């Protein structure tokens, strides 16, 4: 009954309330209530998915516009109401992401659409992210091969449109499910090695967190090292190569914090001395979209496979807080 909408409005407040102020929780709580307003559950239902999406939103720490967009979604091509956001409290912001993605809602002109959108406002971007994330999480009920053809369009359209707008927690869970419903026996084959190996990954883990402390104290270089977890880089892997389990055991992901931009450069030069360099990828001249920067290098110490991010103390604070 109303119980559902009633209980899951709360559930939206007990992660809105930590970090919004109670004159924009008032806000996006009238949303829900307007969206409630106008639906009637006839549809297998619906008030909760928009919910659920902004629950999503509303743990990425999204501002409140972005909130009350998301709750009423498709109110003013599937409801009664036309241009009725920005003559409610809403307002003008709102009415205009809500039709933003109702706009995104022909292959080349659909990646044209994406694109433009993302020049536009992220935030719809932003929006149709978290629904497709809501939507890979109930892809159950469906049959095998519908499964998998959803997961692909996420996979190749969503995944990296996540990576591209910063997102990147967001498309590693999105990348993860989509494994999930492309191949379930092979997701679960290598969850199981993953699992397995486990125990004697994370023993070598600290030893190769002590080695790479040793070589910065050698080379002369101060910085933090933070043990990364590679779960999602293991799995995208392993789903399409033959399993390996010394391989497995000894892959690790390190982020190391640094002072300076010339420390980092000081490092790379340090790194290639005692390693295999097998990728490397300069996001400190040539910023990330969302201006991000790192620099990236892949090595190969004798049976050990090290992903690392050398950053300085500011990119950190820059990438992690804004």
């Amino acid at each position: 009954p109303g119980e559902e909408v009633s209980q899951a409005k709360q559930q939206l407040k007990l992660i809105i309330d930590p970090y919004l102020s109670v004159s924009e929780v008032e806000k996006v709580l009238a949303a829900c209530d307007f969206g409630d307003l106008a639906h009637t559950g006839i549809t297998r239902k619906y008030i909760l998915h928009p919910i659920a999406v902004s629950c999503i939103l509303a743990n990425m720490r999204l501002d409140p516009e972005t909130l009350m967009a998301a709750l009423l979604h498709d109110v003013i091509e599937d409801t009664q109401y036309t241009k009725d956001d920005i003559i409610e409290r809403f307002g003008q912001t709102v009415a205009e992401l809500v039709d933003g993605v109702t706009k995104l809602s022909n292959k080349a002109a659909s990646f044209r659409k994406i694109l433009q959108a993302t020049l536009q406002d992220p935030r719809v971007i932003i929006i149709k992210l978290a629904d497709r994330y809501h939507n890979m999480t109930t892809l159950g009920a469906l049959r095998p091969d519908k499964r998998a053809r959803i997961a692909q369009e996420t996979f190749d359209i969503f995944v990296p449109m996540a990576r591209l707008v910063g997102m990147n927690e967001m498309a590693d869970n999105l990348e993860n499910l989509c494994y999930q419903n492309l191949d379930l026996d092979m997701f679960d084959n290598v969850q199981n090695a993953l699992l397995q190996t486990k125990p004697e990954r994370c023993k070598y883990q600290s030893i190769w967190e002590q080695n790479l402390a040793e070589l910065l104290h050698n080379y002369h270089i101060q910085g933090r090292i933070k043990k990364k977890n590679n779960n999602i880089e293991l799995l995208r892997h392993f789903v399409k190569n033959e399993m390996d389990l010394q391989e497995l055991t000894h892959s690790h992901a390190f982020e190391i914090v640094l002072q300076s931009i010339a420390d980092c450069d000081r490092l790379v030069a340090a790194l290639k001395e005692n390693f295999q360099v097998i990728q490397y990828q300069d996001h400190i001249r040539r910023p990330l979209p969302g201006g991000n920067q790192s620099l990236m290098i892949k090595l190969k110490g004798e049976k050990t496979t090290l992903s690392l991010t050398i950053q300085t103390e500011l990119m950190r604070k820059a990438a992690r807080f804004g």
